């Protein structure tokens, strides 16, 4: 029954994917941020600049306040609102409706994104990262022990103004080609993951594996580019520009700054190298790789003159928390988050990446000896 489940996510370039949801009764609707790297589920609760519509707990007879503030930094923006709890339905998801924590948005800071067309955040992960503390049980928990649906959902986000699923329960085998390939969930409070081996256009960026999950790797739909640790940014960055040295690029380009246009259909795909990610695999020193094309990494931008030239922004930046993989690495990407059987699984998506010669791929299986030790601790 995951039918009625595809294509029930929304969004545009850049600013999230969001699904349907309603909260109270009578029941408010309100399209929701799908994101995998926080675990509270909140929603604009009072006026705001950006805010097309908000919950307004005293129109609903379900509404319960838990009387306790909370505040969420993320790594771009935070708002802070008060606990409570209320009915909560998916439309286009699983038949059900249960009482979850909700946090009445009241105060934020650079968090609602003007025009994204979503007024709330549904936090995935697990209640070991759940502000206040793990006390307050995220959304799917409470989804998983109130009905019948498994432990499990999946995500097929599907780039360019963009859409994609998010099947509850389950997995939707018309929605890839190809065999999933497993990778274990490390520790479950974020969704994290080890990588095991980094190329780029077949090269092995020879590094302590270490550096790559240093200080962890996670999946994360709520955040667009890769994020890469500083040292393994500098070096990628550093690889990818002599793969290109071709054409030149402002230095404010690798930086997420300036943005780089090309005259409609010219886009010099076959400079851009492809770049693969090895994942520790299910048995013993077996991992498995996914791979990036240009288009992936190269997210478009609109043309910020009154021309009809191809943009792009480059969607690899640097980070201080540790490697990210965001919706750019996702998307042509189905991705099961197998809670159940504690790990992540992946598989070319039915909505893939379109490239002349090359292709975005999930293969395996291959030989890793001691995985292990590539873990951050
Ligand atoms: C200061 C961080 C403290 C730690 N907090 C966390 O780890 C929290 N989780 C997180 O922050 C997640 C890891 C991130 C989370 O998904 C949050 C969800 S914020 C709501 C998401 C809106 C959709 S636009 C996404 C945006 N795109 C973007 O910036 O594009 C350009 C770079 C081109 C401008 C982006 O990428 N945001 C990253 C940076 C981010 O912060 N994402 C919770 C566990 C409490």
């Amino acid at each position: 029954s995951f039918v009625e489940m595809v294509d029930n996510l929304r969004g545009k370039s850049g600013q999230g994917y969001y699904v349907e949801m309603t909260v109270g009764s009578p029941p408010q609707t309100l399209n929701i941020l799908v994101d995998t790297g926080s675990s509270n589920f909140a929603v604009g609760a009072a006026p705001h600049p950006f805010l097309h519509r908000y919950y307004q707990r005293q129109l609903s007879s379900t509404y319960r306040d838990l009387r306790k503030g909370v505040y969420v930094p993320y790594t771009q923006g935070k708002w802070e609102g008060e606990l409570g709890t209320d009915l909560v339905s998916i439309p286009h998801g699983p038949n059900v409706t249960v009482r979850a924590n909700i946090a009445a948005i009241t105060e934020s800071d650079k968090f609602f994104i003007n025009g994204s067309n979503w007024e709330g955040i549904l936090g995935l992960a697990y209640a070991e990262i759940a502000r206040p503390d793990d006390s307050l049980e995220p959304f799917f928990d409470s989804l998983v022990k109130q009905t019948h649906v498994p432990n499990l959902f999946s995500l097929q986000l599907c780039g360019a103004s963009v859409g994609g699923s998010m099947i509850i329960g389950g997995i939707d085998h018309s929605l890839y080609t190809g065999s999933l390939w497993y990778t274990p969930i490390r520790r479950e409070w974020y969704y994290e993951v080890i990588i095991v081996r980094v190329e780029i256009n077949g090269q092995d960026l020879k590094m302590d594996c270490k550096e790559y999950n240093y200080d962890k790797s996670i999946v994360d739909s709520g955040t667009t580019n890769l994020r890469l640790p500083k040292k393994v940014f500098e070096a990628a960055v550093k690889s990818i520009k002599a793969a290109s040295s071709t054409e030149k690029f402002p230095d404010g380009f690798w930086l997420g700054e300036q943005l780089v246009c090309w005259q409609a259909g010219t886009t010099p795909w076959n400079i851009f190298p492809v770049i693969s990610l090895y994942l520790m695999g299910e048995v013993t020193n077996q991992s498995f790789r996914i791979t990036i094309l240009p288009q992936q990494y190269l997210r478009p931008v609109e043309d910020v003159a009154t021309s009809q030239d191809d943009c792009y922004k480059f969607a690899i930046s640097q980070s201080s928390t540790g490697t990210v993989m965001g919706a750019v690495i996702m998307e042509g990407f189905y991705v099961v988050f197998d809670r159940a059987r504690k790990r992540i699984g992946f598989a070319v998506s039915a909505c893939h990446v379109h490239d002349e010669f090359r292709t975005a791929a999930v293969e395996g299986p291959f030989v890793t000896l001691d995985m292990e030790d590539c873990g951050y601790n």
